[PDB]
Formats: structure tokens, C-alpha cells, sequence
């Protein structure tokens, strides 16, 4: 929980990591990393999630309102709410507040509510690029994308993203002693996906764990921002 993932960035500002995510929904959570170390500071919210299983609701059989309205509702306000988290950090003094959507219109707002980096999550490739190219613009500078393949972040990153995220630990929870075997095979995968962009060129490459081992050796292999995620 808590106290346990803010024992991760204590141990890479104490081993020399200047560059240290964290990621959360809570705000008090974001600032205590942000006090132990933590640069960035990234709010997550369940309103894609809502707004997805709406979608999905839509498009089943009977009478459809009364669940629809019951979940974009929850969308509206799990997003009022991440909004609030990023206002209230700025309202402490964090300078590197970002902000994860699949919606570019939800990351526009971020933006303006005090988010520096912006975090592209869109599972379709092509209109995940859509949305980076929507915010570039719009005048954002600092575009953050997803992915698993170095080679999506590398197109990503030629059409306007600065900040690569690697994150492997989304194929891992969906394969899923034994658990812990295929657990090494995905860490062993995202580290390459490093080093390739780092050999590639990529300027600004991140990485997502939850453990301080994982994020050290990822920067052992050229990541640049070791972000650690409690959930």
C-alpha cells in the first residue's frame, strides 16, 4: 500500500535517481512521494473505465438509459475529482503534475487545471496518434505515450511525444514459483524495449514497476524516469 510503494522512491532518490515518477488518485498519497523524492507526479482516474463500460452497455439488448446515465455519471465524477487532485498539488507546490486519459479533450482540461505532462493511453494505435497530434495543436508540449513495443513509441515519439513510457506490466496481469517465472519473462521484455529506444535515440524514455530493483536495472538499460505505480 502507501507506506510501501513511498519505500520505493525513498530508495531511488537514495541510490542517486534524480528522475523519480509516482502514480496515484489520492493527492495527500501523490504528496507524501512527492516529498520523499518523487518528481512527477501522475493522477489516474476510473472516468475511462466508466466511460468504456458505458460504451459497452450501450450496445447491449432492453432498456439501456437508467445503466448508461448510472455510468457516465460515475465518469463525471471520478473526472471532476482527478481534476481536483491536480489543482490541489498545485495548490502544495508540485511542478510536474501529469495527468493519463484516452480522451485528448479530458487531457486538454488536465492541461489547463495545472497538468504539465499529458498521457496518451489509447489501446488503438492509430488513434492514439490522432490524439497526440490533436494536443500538439492545442499548444501542449509535453506528451507522454504508452506502450509496450519500442516500435510504437518510437512513432509516437516522431510525431510529437517526448516522454516513452515502457510499460510491460499490463501483458503480465493478462497471461495471468510459476507466477513468478512468467512475472520475470515480462521485466526481462521491458528492458529491452529500453534499450533499444536508448540505442534508437529516444531522448526521454520512462518505465513502469512497483519495484525499486525493476526501476534501477530499467535504468541500468537507459530509462530515464523510473516511475513507480502503487496500483
Amino acid at each position: 500500500d502507501k507506506d510501501e510503494a513511498w519505500k520505493q522512491v525513498e530508495q531511488l532518490r537514495r541510490e542517486g535517481a534524480t528522475r523519480i515518477a509516482y502514480r496515484s488518485d489520492d493527492w495527500r498519497d501523490l504528496k507524501e512521494a512527492w516529498k520523499k523524492g518523487a518528481d512527477i507526479l501522475i493522477v489516474s482516474s476510473k472516468a475511462d473505465d466508466y466511460r468504456a463500460r458505458a460504451a459497452a452497455a450501450a450496445k447491449e439488448l432492453g432498456n439501456v438509459k437508467p445503466i448508461v446515465d448510472a455510468l457516465l455519471a460515475e465518469a463525471k465524477k471520478a473526472r471532476d475529482e482527478a481534476w481536483k487532485q491536480v489543482e490541489q498539488l498545485r495548490r502544495e507546490g508540485a511542478t510536474e503534475i501529469a495527468y493519463r486519459s484516452d480522451d485528448w479533450r479530458d487531457l486538454k482540461e488536465a492541461w489547463k487545471k495545472g497538468a504539465d505532462i499529458l498521457i496518451v493511453d489509447a489501446t488503438d494505435k492509430n488513434e492514439a496518434w490522432k490524439q497526440v497530434e490533436q494536443l500538439r495543436r492545442e499548444g501542449a508540449t509535453r506528451i507522454a505515450y504508452r506502450s509496450d513495443d519500442w516500435r510504437d513509441l518510437k512513432e509516437a515519439w516522431k510525431k510529437g511525444a517526448d516522454i516513452l513510457i515502457v510499460d510491460v506490466n499490463a501483458r503480465i496481469e493478462k497471461r495471468r514459483a510459476v507466477i513468478e517465472a512468467e512475472a520475470a519473462k515480462a521485466r526481462e521484455e521491458g528492458w529491452k524495449q529500453v534499450e533499444q529506444l536508448r540505442r534508437e535515440g529516444a531522448t526521454e524514455i520512462a518505465y513502469r514497476s512497483d519495484d525499486w530493483r525493476d526501476l534501477k536495472e530499467a535504468w541500468k538499460k537507459g530509462a530515464d524516469i523510473l516511475i513507480v505505480d502503487a496500483t
